[PDB]
């Protein structure tokens, strides 16, 4: 019923749709192009996240080291990075900052800590993503044009994958609750998923924009009184505007609603 429904919306979305539905409870999953590769661009900073919480839980990393960067290091889209040129930026507070607001250059530095787009999806490989990858820098992998496999997960993948870093125990507990810390105290989502849920609804999200017309949105909810549910969303070579996209997204969380608790 819900992919009937979600086909549906993707004829009023102007583009390509993909959606995850893992509950959590059973295990169970709805999808929608489920296994169809979509431009990440920002959802992959979840994972960047995690991929330094895994160091951080490995002692390989601290949240606390301070890592100091100039104004040419500056990419756009960098609200909290551009701030701290003089005094440069913890770990944490760059993780922070590239979770809940989408800095460009917290993810740039964040990438250079690990290895860079490789290492990362090495790192996805070694959790068992067979599928997401991450090839290029901020800003260019934004650029989602269609055909091209770079900087892709599918929306079952990078579903599979949250349910194992956020819920599961590929992170140290601290660690998986500090990531899910930063997703509850996202900024940058506001029109998207959460448009769509009761106020009484926790979630955690990361959205990402991009080329082509590409709007998603990544999330962990708690529907009240029971297991969360993993949610991921992808939206590309859409030709409504850019807050309509968001209002496909906002209306996939309202399907979904709908669909748990009637």
């Amino acid at each position: 019923q819900l992919s009937e429904q979600l086909a549906e919306l993707e004829k009023r979305s102007g583009g390509r749709l993909g959606v995850a539905v893992l509950d959590t409870a059973t295990g169970r999953r709805i999808a929608y192009r489920g296994d169809e590769r979509f431009p990440m661009c920002s959802t992959f900073k979840a994972l960047l996240a995690a991929a330094v919480l895994a160091r951080v839980d490995q002692g390989k990393e601290r949240l606390d080291r301070r890592i100091t960067y100039g104004k040419e290091d500056l990419v756009d889209y960098s609200p909290v990075t551009e701030k701290h040129v003089g005094d440069g930026m913890t770990v944490a507070e760059l993780c922070e900052a590239a979770i809940t607001l989408s800095d460009n250059t917290a993810a740039n530095l964040l990438l250079e800590a690990l290895g860079g787009p490789a290492a990362l999806t090495a790192f996805l490989r070694s959790i068992g993503d067979e599928v997401t990858r991450l090839d290029r820098w901020e800003p260019e992998l934004n650029e989602a044009a269609p055909g091209d496999p770079r900087d892709t997960t599918t929306p079952a993948a990078m579903a599979a994958t949250l349910r194992t870093l956020l819920l599961g125990d590929a992170l140290s507990p601290a660690s998986r609750q500090q990531l899910v810390d930063w997703l509850v105290a996202n900024k940058t989502g506001d029109k998207r998923l959460r448009a769509g849920l009761p106020a009484d609804w926790r979630v955690g999200d990361k959205t990402g924009t991009g080329g082509h017309g590409t709007t998603n949105d990544i999330a962990v909810i708690w529907p009240p009184g029971r297991a969360p549910i993993v949610v991921t969303v992808y939206l590309t070579e859409s030709q409504v505007d850019a807050d309509a996209r968001d209002a496909v997204i906002a209306e996939v969380g309202r399907l979904v609603v709908e669909a748990f608790h009637h």
